[PDB]
């Protein structure tokens, strides 16, 4: 059932922010890690006095990595007068989020067709302001609300490369990585009330919920009319014997916040062997593998659509498999991005759902927790 | 004339630390840059849960990359119940520092016979101390005093593997890389006013004057008895036509602090091939190659000792070569390793001066300025 009800025209996510301390050296470690090239700068040598700011691109991903330079650069210019390339910078915000959340996102940034109009209808709708519509270069509309913690929704809106300012990078510096990952699937949000917050953002947008089908969690999903801007939300449930690791990421967290992306490739097994070869030499670190037992009872769940070669593949790389009752879905998780249990990425491939792919394909890869408890005691049998 | 007036037992530089927003990604981004492995850890998978410290070793050399954790994770410990494996560590003192200077070195750590020892003498001699002596599981005692700005001069002495808390790291984790590099040759800071700055350090450690032989710079060399732990110091001369790099560094800086680290290599035609193969692939920029007549006037100046043949090899990776009395040096710098234009990293060697080699064979290569220059406007004619 989905009501299309959304109450200004959402087309795709467009890019994430993070902001970092120090947005070269997170830059170059993802651009190895996930295989994503150097697109664009605003930096010094942009003119931009005010942050340094590098975007990464994999396909239609765009992962931008900003840090502050110190005020005392910027100190003679006013907000009329800026030189900073994203107006909704703040130095003291900026700080005081890295010093808080450490390294994570802070916008959440989707296309829509007018972003003043968004962020109007949105804050008439209940969201709080975080930054008002600015225009660039008579071109392009950049508007900011508040999503959850000190995690913004950010609309952005052209009237016909990235944002003005920007600049094409160099050529030499810029090597054609590729590891096989095409776009964003969908950014998922850690908060203490599931209420609340579903409440809260269904109500400024319209996103609806997208359908479903004791561990941990307790989650839901926000979708835009046609599902391709996917917003799960996770809350903690308490009590169990295992403790939730919801709350885990709330305590290191300081908060609320976006506790992973999950990037889509178009060959899985290819992004996850080039991945898992640059572990040791700076990339990322993955989830520890399945036990055997898990491999062999996906026969008996996926046979119709996952040759044992095609399987057995997945017993390679760790892959996590799980299917709705429209589709399929392969998924596996990296270790945290830095230093705090917090912020992950997921790598995902769908298969199922043509018409193009309908959002949402397979869903989500719930019940791949009891599979995977399963699993594991039937393997230690 | 080396007067050996060391107040104290010096050995050798023993690490240099680090102090980053996130620990993790700086420290994956060096690795693969410099080809340094990942050798101990200390975080929260150690029970320090009040910094993440991660240590890389290439030979002799030790970098330390620490950021510090959320302060609500270690509220209710005390001084004596601490869980920081680096008892110097503070939340607002790393705080601060990173957020007035970004990335940079925190502590030059030399290993000394006796760091209580070696603290109680400095500070008698005019320092200014930054952290007491403190033993570590009695068997590493570590204090600090003030070097310049905000880094400090730390001294390490063992009675008798890093640190009392460090944990060895997974051989999975550990992937054996290594581009030749293999210690520390000497650590440069940029200050306001040499006079003082030269006056205060050599007074606490008795260190003596270095022997030398119109851009920018004014230079003096503090060195250990002998010679092996090299200091040298700039400030800027201000009023010429192109601005002072020494003075575009404190402003950006917001003062004085640590410029450039150099690095000894083995063999510096390996490491230069190395690190530069995987510039635009998460590691380091190199400064731009001299023109072509700079190493047609290499032949008259070096013809003695680099045949062309190890000359042209220079050319290809765009090393600089100067020469002193006694000895001949090789050495190119990086681009700055962060956002803002402040620290860099020197690759070098030295070939000259045998008996082992001598401190300071071949001096720092500040010939090398006019040099350059002069190549430039030949390379115009
Ligand atoms: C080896 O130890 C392990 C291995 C794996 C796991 N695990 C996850 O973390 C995990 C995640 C985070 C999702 C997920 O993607 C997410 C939801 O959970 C909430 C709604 C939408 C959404 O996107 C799906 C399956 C998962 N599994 C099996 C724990 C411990
Ligand atoms: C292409 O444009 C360029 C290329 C290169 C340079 N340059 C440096 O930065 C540079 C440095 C930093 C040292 C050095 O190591 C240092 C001293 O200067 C102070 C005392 C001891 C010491 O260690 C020696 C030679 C250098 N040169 C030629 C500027 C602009
Ligand atoms: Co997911
Ligand atoms: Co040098």
């Amino acid at each position: 059932k989905n009501p299309k009800s959304d109450k200004f025209k959402v087309k795709r996510f467009h890019h994430i922010e993070f902001w970092c301390g120090d947005a070269t050296n997170v830059a170059r470690r993802f651009s190895w890690g996930l295989g994503m090239r150097f697109s664009a700068k605003s930096d010094l040598s942009t003119g931009n006095m005010v942050h340094a700011s590098y975007l990464l691109t994999s396909g239609d991903l765009r992962f931008l990595f900003t840090a502050p330079y110190s005020p005392s650069l910027s100190a003679g210019e006013i907000k009329p007068t800026t030189t900073a390339s994203i107006p909704s910078f703040d130095h003291g915000s900026c700080r005081s989020f890295f010093s808080s959340h450490g390294l994570g996102v802070r916008a959440v940034a989707i296309e829509v067709e007018d972003a003043e109009s968004a962020f109007s209808i949105s804050v008439a709708n209940g969201a709080i302001p975080s930054s008002p519509p600015i225009v660039l270069n008579e071109a392009v509309t950049i508007a900011e609300v508040k999503l959850y913690g000190d995690v913004v929704l950010r609309y952005v809106s052209y009237k016909a490369e990235f944002l003005p300012g920007f600049e094409r990078v160099e050529d030499a510096s810029s090597f054609p990585l590729d590891y096989g990952i095409r776009r964003l699937d969908h950014a998922v949000g850690n908060v203490p009330e599931l209420g609340p917050a579903l409440t809260y953002v269904a109500g400024f947008t319209g996103f609806h919920q997208f359908a479903e089908f004791e561990s941990g969690l307790n989650s839901a999903v926000l979708a835009s009319n046609d599902e391709m801007v996917l917003l799960p939300i996770n809350e903690p449930v308490h009590g169990t014997k295992r403790k939730s690791q919801i709350q885990t990421y709330l305590e290191h967290n300081e908060g609320a916040g976006l506790q992973h992306l999950a990037l889509m490739s178009e060959d899985i097994f290819r992004t996850l062997r080039e991945m898992r070869k640059r572990s040791s030499i700076g990339g990322f670190d993955f989830m520890p593998s399945p036990p055997p037992t898990y491999y062999q009872n996906l026969k008996k769940r996926v046979g119709d659509v996952l040759s044992d070669d095609q399987i057995k593949e997945c017993e390679e790389l760790g892959i996590l498999v799980d299917r709705d009752d429209q589709g399929t879905l392969l998924q596996i998780f990296t270790k945290p991005l830095g230093d705090r249990p917090t912020i992950f990425i997921e790598i995902i491939q769908r298969v199922g759902c043509m018409m193009y792919q309908s959002g949402g394909c397979g869903g989500f890869g719930k019940g791949n927790f009891s599979e995977l408890f399963k699993s594991i005691e039937e393997y230690e049998k």
